[PDB]
């Protein structure tokens, strides 16, 4: 009967849809801190570039639909500040009036996602210093682009948001610099594959500063410079994209177990250790198919999967989450960057004995016009030969190959079994042996 | 030590390479009727269109390479006319001098592939009436185009070659007509998916004549008209594109078992019923993963796989062929046409209880620019839900989806298991749920 969901996006609303469809007697209350439900965070960098007309295009399902069509009591501007899991009561503040509302539950779902991290640097609050998470976040970047003379842009963090936004700011015709604490950008990539990223950014005149630590943002009313341990550089707009943190702060005091980064531990059924409390999405842990422990790889695909499952499991339609593979894909200028399963640092960290194969080949028949380079790397166990991970980088046909590799990892295939799959071939799409199959043959 | 291989292309030479690499003592004789080894039949339609410079670009490995680098005794213009399996002797006739040569073997592989069928119509032999199989075939088609004023082109048979060449002739700026014996072109496609094919052809002004039967080709020294049961049409060049027959004729009188089509029956290890005789490629049968029966789906991916395997098995490096899935992919004008596993006709013929799901979707996030329609159909067992087959049609992202479906079929996945795979998502590549997963959700 009484279902409460905290967070009105991918994981939360996937759960809501499941409950609503499979229980007519259910009273669904969803509590969202912001004013916007079910939107596509993935489209943000492409709204900022101007490729998409507006942020309005990123709304998947508006609140009126949730209320009128599905009978969900979708609350906006309700921030949850406390949960009493014993009395089964959720306490929410109104973000404007600051008045306090309570919501009784039979089953609770926490789907509060993650927020971007802003390190405690001087000048972090200066105008023109931006994090990117939400539609308003994007609009505030658009405001800085609209109302100011922006020519130099500095990005802190050479990960997923930093890479895509480097494209966006290049496309908007800015002089882009990226500052990365670690040894290379695309840190989820092995050293040898990361080289391809550095070449592409270099080619488009993106200054990459590696092993460099930001100390302060300098400026008056606005940012005008970024100070590091190695120098001070003019900046008209600073994007901070240095990772994220689970929105699980408000749970301190509930006995709900979290891992070291604050992600809520869930079992196969999206259940926490506390009775009738569930979690899903970026705020939760993600059982890893290959690592065989609970990881934290916050991503939209996983969030919808976990959200859907949490909903079903809350209805007692028992269904286990099979896990993440750590898949990820990024468009970066002319390159597509794809990975899945284990990279070399993950395999090493786990003390799993592995070997690698790397093939430089083409996306399609070498004789065909506009066949393009494809760089493909695979990891596999030394003993059993079980496929462990893949990294694919190139201009075209990269998403295809990572999806096939993901399929192989999901099914725990040996690397040599790939040789046997009847994958498709015609000249405009592949070679008579797919690059994955050629790599598999090179394997021991 | 004495290995004899009949056929110098994909299946035959894949076998040759395995033997050569894994037995330094071996005497390999390969017997090829034509003059060209290891070439890409797949690139022929794209040579004729002018997209590829010449047929030279289609040679993967030279006979000179085979002889000098690998020490294979590669024979050209050697047509095998009979085999004595008791004496272990192969009889080859030189195609020019007509001289007969004997070759004794310890182990024999037959890799003679298939040949295009020319029905016994009047006018068969008129200049400008062409089959397409070989590089000389391609050259003859170009010879007609160079020396003859070609305006109207008529293609007989609306299968794989008819489809690709219909594009090739359109691109060369010709008026193209297609005449098909049964109800629709792309007969391997279900009626409902085939609609998309005749919409694309129509769009490009390709006349499709269905349930219509060629009666004769009319003309002087050269072809000038095609005659059917329904009319007579101007044609300056006729491509006959009506299917293929195994080149196994010369084995009559041996006890080597063939299926009804004349394809040579092989066990897991590419062995025929006759001691020390092996077969591989288009001339042999193809165990079907889903049908669980020996099929005949002649294709180059399978040919190379079977060839490689025959070579290994001939060396007593025992390895079973896992089967075909009947995967096929075609570029047709602006469409990519892909299928794998069972269609409805195949499932019905086998009396496997099945159901279907069809999704009209996009290749990538619906809000992203130039996201294109994607039409996707899946068949699955009504009882176990085992995935049985897929058909995918659209302008982009089709090869990706069919490869993923192929992976699912190879691993005998249930249709709903697809929902659980961590497939890649970013906006330029996919939607947060892949079309395959959305189809899977609709399934019972
Ligand atoms: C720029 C960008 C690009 C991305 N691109 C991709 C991509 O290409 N592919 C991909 O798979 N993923 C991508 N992602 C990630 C993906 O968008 C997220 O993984 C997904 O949104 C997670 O869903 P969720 O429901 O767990 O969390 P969110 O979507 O973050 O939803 C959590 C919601 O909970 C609310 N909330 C938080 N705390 C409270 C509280 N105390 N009380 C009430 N409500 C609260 C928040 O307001 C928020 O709306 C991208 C993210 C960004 C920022
Ligand atoms: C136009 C066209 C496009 C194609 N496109 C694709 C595609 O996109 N993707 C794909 O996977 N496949 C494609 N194929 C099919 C693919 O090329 C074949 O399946 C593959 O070549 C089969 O290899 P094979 O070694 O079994 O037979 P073949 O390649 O046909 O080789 C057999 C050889 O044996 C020789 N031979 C025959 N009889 C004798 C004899 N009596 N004595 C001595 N030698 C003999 C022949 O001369 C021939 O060279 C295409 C085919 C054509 C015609
Ligand atoms: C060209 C042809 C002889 C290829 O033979 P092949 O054995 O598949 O390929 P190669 O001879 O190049 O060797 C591949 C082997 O070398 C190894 N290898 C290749 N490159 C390597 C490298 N750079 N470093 C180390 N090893 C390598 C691979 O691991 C593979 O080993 P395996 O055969 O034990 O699995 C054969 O495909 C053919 O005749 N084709 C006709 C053209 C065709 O394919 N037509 C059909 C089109 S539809
Ligand atoms: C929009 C959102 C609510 C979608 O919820 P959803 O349940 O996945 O999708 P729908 O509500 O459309 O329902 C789909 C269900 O209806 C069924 N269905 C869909 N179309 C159908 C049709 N035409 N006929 C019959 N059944 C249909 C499906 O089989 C599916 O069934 P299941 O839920 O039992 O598997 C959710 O994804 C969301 O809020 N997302 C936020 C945006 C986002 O995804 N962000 C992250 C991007 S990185
Ligand atoms: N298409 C995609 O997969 C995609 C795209 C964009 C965003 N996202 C989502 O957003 C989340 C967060 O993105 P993100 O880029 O903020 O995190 P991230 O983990 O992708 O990138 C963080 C980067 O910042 C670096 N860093 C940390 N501290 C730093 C410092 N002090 N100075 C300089 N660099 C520092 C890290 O080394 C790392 O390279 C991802 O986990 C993902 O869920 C996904
Ligand atoms: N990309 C690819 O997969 C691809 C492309 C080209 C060729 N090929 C290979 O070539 C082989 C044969 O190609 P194909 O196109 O010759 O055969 P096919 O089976 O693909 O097409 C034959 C077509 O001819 C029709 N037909 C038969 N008799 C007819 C008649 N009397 N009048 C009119 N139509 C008639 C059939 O109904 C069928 O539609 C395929 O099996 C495949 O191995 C594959």
């Amino acid at each position: 009967m009484n279902y409460v969901i905290i967070g009105g996006d991918a994981a939360g609303m996937s759960a809501a849809m499941q409950i609503v469809r499979n229980d007519e007697n259910a009273n669904v209350v969803t509590l969202e801190k912001g004013e916007i439900y079910s939107y596509a965070q993935c489209g943000l960098p492409y709204v900022i570039s101007g490729a998409i007309a507006s942020t309005e295009k990123l709304i998947a399902r508006n609140v009126k639909t949730f209320r009128d069509k599905y009978g969900i009591d979708a609350k906006v501007r309700h921030e949850v500040t406390k949960v009493d899991t014993e009395k089964k009561i959720v306490y929410a503040e109104h973000t404007k009036t600051k008045d306090v509302f309570e919501f009784s539950y039979d089953r609770l779902l926490i789907a509060t996602g993650v927020r971007p991290v802003m390190p405690e640097w001087e000048g972090r609050d200066l105008q023109g210093v931006h994090l990117l998470k939400t539609i308003p976040d994007a609009e505030r970047i658009l405001k800085t682009l609209e109302t100011n003379k922006v020519e130099d842009v500095t990005i802190i963090g050479g990960g997923a948001i930093g890479l895509e936004m480097a494209e966006t700011f290049v496309e908007l015709g800015k002089k882009v610099r990226m500052i990365e604490r670690n040894d290379h950008i695309g840190t989820i990539y092995d050293g040898d594959m990361a080289e391809y990223i550095y070449k592409e950014a270099d080619k488009h005149h993106i200054e990459i500063l590696t092993n460099e630590n930001v100390k302060a943002f300098k400026g008056n009313e606005r940012v005008e410079a970024v100070e590091t341990d190695k120098g001070t550089y003019k900046a008209d707009l600073v994007l901070v994209s240095v990772g994220v943190k689970p929105n699980t702060d408000f749970l301190e005091g509930t006995n709900i177990r979290t891992n070291h980064k604050g992600a809520i531990e869930v079992n196969a059924y999206m259940q926490t250790n506390v009775q009738d409390v569930y979690a899903a999405g970026d705020c939760a842990t993600h059982y890893h198919v290959i690592k065989e422990i609970h990881d934290h790889i916050p991503i939209g695909t996983t969030a919808n999967k976990q959200g859907r499952l949490a909903g079903l499991n809350m209805l007692d339609k028992r269904r286990a989450f099979k896990g993440t593979l750590g898949t990820g894909i990024i468009k970066f200028m002319n390159l597509t960057l794809a990975r899945t399963g284990l990279n070399e640092k993950e395999a090493k960290g786990l003390h799993i004995p592995y070997k690698t194969v790397k093939v430089d080949s083409t996306n399609m028949a070498g004789y065909y016009p506009n066949a393009k380079p494809l760089y493909l790397k695979l990891l596999y166990r030394s003993d059993t030969k079980q496929l462990l991970g893949g990294q694919v980088i190139g201009e075209e046909g990269v998403d295809k190959r990572i999806d096939v590799i993901a399929m192989a990892l999901f099914n725990k295939m040996s690397i040599h079994d790939l040789e046997d799959v009847d994958l498709s071939y015609a000249p405009p799409y592949n070679s008579v042996w797919d690059p994955i199959q050629q790599a598999a043959r090179r394997a021991e």
